[PDB]
């Protein structure tokens, strides 16, 4: 298996992070994809060098750019968000050129690597989007409830996260789609516990998965839990973390995937609902601002370039 | 000495803070002034709840809003930020009502605090600015030097904090400003070592402070190193941290002291230099965005009011 996976697309969960989409300017191609392959090898040598902290990270590089840098191939599916919408349930669509993703349990490792990331792209790109990721308790989102538990866990992550033979020139490579969620706080915490609990479909504070007949058809966790048309579990890994501030403060969510129509069904799921007219009642305390559809190569899809 | 002072004035250094300013509505200070007991006693039992992660935090108040909150008395020597500018130089003065400084270890924590004084506040004033700090490695500035080194230490740092028994109503009250500086990092790190070095008037590294004949009159350390009209030692306690993110980052530049006018004398003294016109030449790479006078009273002040 000799393409090499970038190390942060499946890693584990960190305490802090940083969001940083680029858009290009204009006929830099030749000169950006050589310097991304610099970007990419760094991360990834920035693991060992900064073991002590948990490091890791990814560069992505975003659907409606892929071929003004790579015209010669492309990853099967690859294709922009997915823009959807039904009454105040809306998943814009805002496509960025390059994101790069970094994590670590120190933040201020990530803010001397982030400095040097932008200095590695010279004038070729300008910063368009930054924003930073945190922990929040017990990895727990800002609704106060845990995010994280069915994930995929060891070898199983990437099994879901990462492209097989099934697109050989691609394969260690990953689907990534971004969404910045803006919570409603005030508005979720005035709701009653048992409402909290019913909107996502486990208990809060100790974690409990509602058992299947009690969990209501309007749940995060019913509306996101699918299978496909033979039975088999359909998956993704996340990687999300609280993010922002006073003036806007969420989830910073974000899908990998081998294939990308895995996150475009749940999120159907969850915005148009079940055919009965069941859709996610978590929509109506958050709102999505962004929607980014990306593509993470392996390490040696970006190296064999200049 | 039955004033209390607040805890996070005179605290030790900690991972993270966070810096809320904050103007108030018309004619609103009939309600802010009980609530703001509320809020600075929270923040006093919170050092105790969060004693885990060294929880600390202060309250202080504009000086150009005093009056409208205070108006049967005064502070002695409060007055707006001492406005200066020579060249390039420039120290301007924006002022803001109210000021909230939060510290921690967490980050998390800090996020939940502000979210709830925030919630406190009403919709009595509105928040104007929020920076996050952050300690840079060893406790360096992002300059990559050391910064902290020759503050008070232990009791010492409360005799130089604390207004005493020269002003006996505000008593355990200190005198607050705030410079936000923005580094110039790209034209500073293109500066050899030495002249590094030749600028602050300590070694980078191992931060060995230059020999009394070897300081030149144009570094950082010997412009605001000063002696009084007897020869002591004119000091004031910083609680400065790195601040901000790729657009903007710095010094989030912060003292504390039982009088405003030896923060002031340092700053002439950087921006005017000595006389012989040697002024301070680290203002060549960063510079003060904001200048904000405050006072942080005692707790016991700030309670007796509804
Ligand atoms: C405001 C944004 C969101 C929040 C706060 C949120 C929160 C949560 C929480 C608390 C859980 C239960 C714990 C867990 O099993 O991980 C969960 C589960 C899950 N979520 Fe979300 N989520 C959000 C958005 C999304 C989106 C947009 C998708 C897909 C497009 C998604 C997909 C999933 C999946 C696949 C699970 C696992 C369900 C299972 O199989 O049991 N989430 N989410
Ligand atoms: C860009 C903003 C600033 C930076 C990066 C900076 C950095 C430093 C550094 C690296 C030191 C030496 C280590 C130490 O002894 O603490 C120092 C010392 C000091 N700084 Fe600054 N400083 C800044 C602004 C200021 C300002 C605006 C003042 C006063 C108005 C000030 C007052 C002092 C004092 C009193 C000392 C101790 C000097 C001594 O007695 O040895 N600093 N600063
Ligand atoms: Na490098
Ligand atoms: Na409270």
């Amino acid at each position: 298996n000799m393409p090499r996976e970038q190390l942060g697309v499946c890693a584990e969960g960190n305490l802090h992070s940083v969001y940083l989409m680029f858009n290009a300017n204009d006929n830099v191609e030749s000169q950006l994809r050589p310097c991304i392959a610099n970007v990419a090898q760094y991360i990834y040598e920035l693991t060992d060098q900064y073991s002590d902290s948990a490091f890791n990270g990814f560069v992505a590089i975003g659907a409606n750019y892929w071929d003004s840098l790579y015209p010669e191939s492309r990853p099967e599916m690859l294709k922009p968000f997915p823009a959807m919408q039904e009454g105040n349930r809306e998943a814009p669509a805002i496509e960025y050129d390059l994101f790069v993703h970094l994590r670590c349990d120190r933040y201020d490792i990530l803010h001397l690597v982030a400095n040097e990331i932008s200095q590695m792209f010279e004038d070729l790109v300008e910063l368009v989007e930054e924003e930073r990721g945190f922990r929040f308790m017990d990895s727990r989102d800002l609704t106060g409830f845990v995010d994280g538990t069915e994930n995929p866990k060891g070898r199983h992550r990437q099994e879901v996260a990462l492209v097989g033979s099934e697109d050989p020139e691609f394969k260690g490579g990953s689907y990534i789609h971004v969404q910045k969620y803006a919570h409603n706080l005030s508005k979720w915490h005035r709701l009653p516990l048992k409402k909290q609990e019913d909107i996502i479909g486990r208990t809060k504070q100790d974690n409990i998965e509602y058992e299947s007949e009690d969990k209501p058809l309007t749940s995060h966790i019913k509306r996101v839990n699918l299978k496909d048309e033979n039975g088999k579990s359909i998956e993704i890994l996340r990687q999300s973390m609280p993010y922002g501030s006073l003036k806007e403060q969420g989830l910073m969510f974000i899908s990998t995937c081998r294939t990308p129509d895995h996150f475009e069904k749940m999120l159907h799921s969850m915005v148009f609902g079940d055919g009965a007219g069941n859709h996610d009642h978590l929509m109506h305390f958050t709102s999505a601002l962004t929607g980014s559809s990306f593509f993470a190569p392996s390490l040696d899809f970006l190296m064999q370039f200049d």
